Formats: C-alpha cells, structure tokens, sequence
C-alpha cells in the first residue's frame, strides 16, 4: 500500500498527468479583481494572477531567506511542523526548522504551513491583497467591542522542503484563501466543490483508509496547477485540494470568509463539525461571526424592500442559509453548546424571526 507524503507516492504524484486546471482557473490582471467583478460572475473557480501589479500585496523581495523569517519572527517561537512521510504533526523552534531546513542532508521531509505572523516583527513587511480586506468577514463585520478575540489567520508564512506534500483538505471553516510563491513552487491539485465530491470527501475523510487512498482517484476531475514564483492563487469556498512542495518553496497565504458562497461555509463548518477536524480551532468563533453577519446581511435586505428593490441572487441564498443554520443552533437539544457564541448584542430568536419574515416576500413577492 502506497503511504501518503511518502517518496513511492510521492514518485506517482509525479507521474500522473492531470487535467491542466487551465480548464477551469480564470486569469487576470490584478486590477480586474474586484468585489464588482465577483458579484457579478461569481467566486466560484480559483483564480491566477499572474503579476501581482494592483492586488495591493506588499511583501519582501525575492531574496527574503529562511533566515530572515527566523530574524522577524523570532527563532524562539515554537511552531507547528509537519513530518511529511509520516503525515503527523510535529512541533519545533522556528530556529531548529530553520537549522534543518538550511542544511541539506536533510534526513527528513518537513513542512511549516501554518506559521501565522500577525503579532511579530515581520507583520509590518506584508500587506495582503486588498480583494481579501474587502470580502473579509473579520475586515467588515467584527466589533470593536466583542468579547472573542479576533481571529488573526490573514498572515501566514509557508517554508517547505522539495516534496512536502499536503493531503486533500477544505480550508478552516470553508475559508478562501490566497497564496503567493515568493520563491521556488508549489503545486496545487483542486477538486470542485460538486456534491458528489464532498460526500465522497466526508466518506474519504472518515475511512481508517484515508492515507492509503488518493482522493484524487475518487472523482472525476483533479486539476493541477503549478504556482510559480511571483503568482497569485485565490482559492475560493469549498474547494478540496492538496498541495506538492516541488521545489524548497517560501509563500505567503491568508484565509478569509466573505458574503458570496454563505451556503458553502456552513456546509463545510458542519461537515468539519462531523469530522471533529482539529483545523476548525483556527478558527474558533465561526458562529459568532455568522451571527454579526446576519445582522448586517439583514438590515441590508430591510433597506431593499423598504424601497421596492430586488436584491440579488446570491444575498437571498446566503441568508436563507443563515437562517438556516442560526435556527439549527438554537434548537433546544443543541443550544447548550451553540449559546457561547451567542454575542451580547444580538438577540438570537429575534433576529431568527426578522430573517424568517424577510424570506417571505422574496419568496412571494417574487
Ligand atoms: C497533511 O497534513 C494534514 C494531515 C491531517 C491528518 N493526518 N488528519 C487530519 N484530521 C483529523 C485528526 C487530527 N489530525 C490532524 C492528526 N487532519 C490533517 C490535516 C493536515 O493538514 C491539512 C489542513 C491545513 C489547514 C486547513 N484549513
Ligand atoms: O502548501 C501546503 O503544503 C498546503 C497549503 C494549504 O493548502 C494549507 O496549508 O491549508
Ligand atoms: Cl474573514
Ligand atoms: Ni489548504
């Protein structure tokens, strides 16, 4: 049996010619993407940028070592580190990963992709793309006032050694992400979100047979893209995919929620509730920020019928399924546990109600 992240799998990851996802990636410049276009055509197939002209991310040179990571950041710190050929979780020092990593004989495959830098020295040397401030939840939505803390997962770095290799996942929380190589490479392997793909992903994700099995063998299309030093990947909402670190590779990454596919968060919140994933304690108050959201989401459907104005597609379907799942959450036997997130301000049946009214109409009205 062929072991995930091990050099024989490895070997046919290689091997295998996949659908070029230039059948399904949309190219542009930086400038094009904008909140406009997205509503307009939808977030729903990733995006390459190939120039980072207009995205408004601003991050070191091309030079930017290993090293200087462990400068800014502080070698000290203790960092998540993944033993590749064993796909376990490991943990180090930044400046251990470093030693390692800047030898070679590198007696093993390991990987740093969750190393988020907000609260250091070399948060002041990135600025993420502004499409990512201007969709984010956390950028748009979350008081100033809360008792949670705000989830800092806007700034990640990722150093990986040549075959580092991550196995098919959706992002925390159904999250979008952005990554950018600064050097070396990395290559994506992507997966539509289709129905048939996530249950058959939910099945894969709970069989004892999961590191043995590559899912990309279980549905019909698994895209490669190969992102090359300089380029932007925008993943959107949903979508299943793994990662191959062909080259020692540094990159730089953020994860966001945002209005446009609200259905497919919370599908994938609740499928990764079921899975019980470890992932979801990055983000570890999902439901407040739902909340927050409805509120807002509400006042700007009240605003458009107050005034005779259809509100577009993709507004009645996140907050139908809003509704959805705030109702789930409040239900007697599992409110024990969804009552935490609860923020102060919001009055959750209340806001269930209005919310339940609003769809009627719409639905009627139209
Ligand atoms: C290849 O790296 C991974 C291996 C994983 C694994 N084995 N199991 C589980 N799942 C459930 C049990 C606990 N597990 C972590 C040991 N999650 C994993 C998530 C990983 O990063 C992929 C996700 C990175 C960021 C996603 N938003
Ligand atoms: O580059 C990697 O190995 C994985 C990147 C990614 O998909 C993640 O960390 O969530
Ligand atoms: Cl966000
Ligand atoms: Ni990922």
């Amino acid at each position: 049996p062929v072991q995930a992240g091990t050099r024989t799998f490895i070997k046919e990851l290689r091997s295998r010619v996949f659908p070029s996802a230039d059948e399904i990636i949309i190219k542009m410049h930086g400038s094009q993407l904008t909140q406009r276009y997205l509503e307009k055509h939808g977030f729903d197939v990733p995006i390459m940028v190939p120039k980072l002209d207009d995205l408004g991310l601003r991050l070191p040179s091309p030079t930017f070592s290993v090293m200087d990571v462990e400068r800014y950041v502080g070698g000290d710190k203790v960092i998540d580190v993944i033993d590749v050929a064993r796909q376990a979780d490991s943990k180090m020092t930044l400046h251990n990963y470093v030693k390692y990593f800047m030898n070679p004989n590198r007696p093993k495959v390991l990987n740093v992709i969750s190393l988020e830098f907000s609260d250091t020295k070399m948060s002041e040397l990135v600025e993420v793309p502004d499409i990512a401030k201007k969709l984010s939840w956390v950028e748009n939505y979350w008081p100033d006032d809360s008792v949670f803390p705000k989830p800092f997962v806007q700034k990640y770095c990722l150093m990986g050694v040549q075959d580092s290799y991550t196995d098919f996942h959706i992002d925390f929380g159904g999250t979008s992400v952005w990554y950018h190589v600064l050097w070396g490479e990395k290559i994506f392997y992507l997966i539509k979100p289709t129905d048939e793909n996530l249950a058959r992903y939910e099945s894969w994700s709970s069989s004892v047979t999961q590191s043995e099995v590559f899912f990309g063998d279980k549905v019909d299309k698994c895209y490669k893209c190969v992102v090359k030093q300089g380029h932007t990947l925008f993943v959107p909402t949903g979508w299943i995919h793994a990662v191959l670190t062909s080259q020692d590779c540094m990159a730089f990454g953020g994860n966001f929620l945002h209005n446009l596919n609200i259905g497919m968060q919370l599908r994938c919140y609740e499928m990764e509730k079921r899975l019980k994933t470890p992932d979801l304690f990055k983000f570890p108050f999902f439901e407040a920020i739902c909340w927050f959201v409805a509120k807002n989401l509400l006042e700007t459907l009240k605003e458009l019928r107050e005034d005779g104005f259809q509100p577009q597609t993709y507004l009645v379907q996140g907050v139908k399924a809003l509704h959805t799942a705030l109702k789930l959450w409040m239900k007697k036997e599992l409110v024990s546990e969804h009552a935490f997130e609860i923020p102060d301000n919001v009055r959750p049946g209340h806001l269930i109600k209005e919310l339940s009214k609003v769809i009627r109409a719409i639905e009627e009205e139209n």
